[PDB]
């Protein structure tokens, strides 16, 4: 049936600024929100403003030293922290900006608040588009991510769920999440991603986990230009098998939109419908589901993607004609919700997709 959806958003999020030229634009979350408000989707779901997660909350995963650094560092005291900045991988990809810590607190607060909601059985789905920062590590920033909201949310779910399944359709590998849970069977991580001279450089299919977590990390490496049909060929089958073999009681789905056609940093060729089919698939298992954001650098298409995927969560059909909104000019020249793929070559042959799939299936036969 139709699911109750709780959605997390702080309108201050759009005002954080990574700096001139930096492709990460928090503003995209405000565009997303404004677009789905203008489609009327607030009528169908509960909207919450998340708390700011505390340093205490964050050190459920991150080191005390790293979190102490994140809450002290500012543009005005950077010169005095040059050593700490290098150690914690801050100051370049992951710059120091005004309100950095508060940005992390809001990002993280959405993900944990959604997980609490799900644990209390007061929603079927929770949505935090400001979350999904899958590259942050225990004691270091990486790939524009500082605090790993996903890891903290899963730790919250593990309080009431013996097995949690994490699925990642961001074009990048979910390295920080895989790393955190690599040696436990209580979290299975499934990542689909570009692989081959590409950030972060991990997610080989031969990376399957270790110790009690061996066979609970699943990696589908892809080449440039995958399209809706190649992706669709393998996502439903892999997820069905994972569900069947792993039998999770809760699911976290990272929905990074840098896997869309025309993403400024991405090299895939998915449409918003192709992307969103993944949400559709996971929804059908009828499990407590936390949906998070992620990467995405062509921001009009990020707003489309996460608006449509909100509508998917709600089983609420919306028209292709975009309603008027505060960012209307960004959606030219067509002013429609859905996007076309490019004519870029798909380097992923059908044979390649089926072969990688069959290798993952052999691995999944190793579960209890
Ligand atoms: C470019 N790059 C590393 C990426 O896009 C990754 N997906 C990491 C990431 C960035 C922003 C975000 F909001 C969530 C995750
Ligand atoms: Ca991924
Ligand atoms: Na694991
Ligand atoms: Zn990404």
């Amino acid at each position: 049936g139709k699911k109750k959806v709780c959605y997390y958003y702080d309108g201050d999020i759009g005002n954080y600024y990574y700096g001139q030229g930096h492709p990460m634009k928090p503003h995209r979350i405000r565009m997303t929100h404004n677009l789905l408000l203008n489609y009327g989707l607030y009528r169908k779901m509960e909207i919450y403003r998340p708390h700011k997660a505390t340093a205490e909350e964050m050190t459920k995963y991150h080191s005390d030293e790293y979190i102490k650094f994140l809450r002290s560092i500012r543009p005005d005291n950077m010169s005095e922290y040059s050593k700490q900045m290098q150690r914690f991988n801050v100051g370049e990809d992951c710059p120091v900006f005004d309100g950095l810590f508060e940005f992390c607190q809001l990002s993280t607060g959405g993900s944990v608040a959604g997980a609490v909601k799900l644990n209390r059985q007061q929603t079927d789905m929770a949505v935090n588009w400001a979350g999904g920062l899958h590259h942050a590590k225990k004691s270091e920033a990486s790939g524009f991510c500082y605090v790993n909201d996903i890891v903290l949310a899963i730790l919250e779910l593990l309080k009431y769920h013996q097995r949690v399944l994490y699925i990642d359709i961001d074009i990048h590998h979910g390295d920080g999440v895989e790393e955190a849970f690599y040696t436990t069977d209580r979290v299975m991580t499934v990542s689909f991603h570009k692989y081959g001279e590409y950030f972060p450089g991990t997610g080989d299919l031969r990376d399957i986990g270790a110790g009690k977590g061996k066979y609970y990390a699943v990696n589908f490496p892809m080449r440039d230009g995958i399209d809706d049909e190649s992706y669709g060929q393998i996502f439903k089958p892999i997820i069905s098998k994972v569900m069947e073999m792993y039998q999770p009681s809760a699911v976290v789905l990272q929905c990074g939109a840098d896997s869309l056609s025309g993403d400024r940093l991405g090299c895939f060729n998915l449409t918003v419908k192709g992307h969103a089919k993944c949400v559709e698939v996971v929804k059908t298992f009828n499990l407590p589901l936390l949906m998070l954001g992620g990467g995405g650098y062509t921001i009009r298409n990020v707003a489309r993607c996460w608006t449509y995927e909100t509508a998917v969560a709600l089983d609420c059909e919306i028209p292709n004609e975009l309603p008027y909104n505060d960012y209307f000019e960004y959606f030219g020249p067509d002013f429609k919700l859905h996007i076309s793929p490019s004519n870029m070559t798909n380097q992923n042959t059908p044979e390649y997709m089926e072969k990688i799939k069959q290798r993952l299936f052999e691995n999944l036969r190793m579960l209890p």
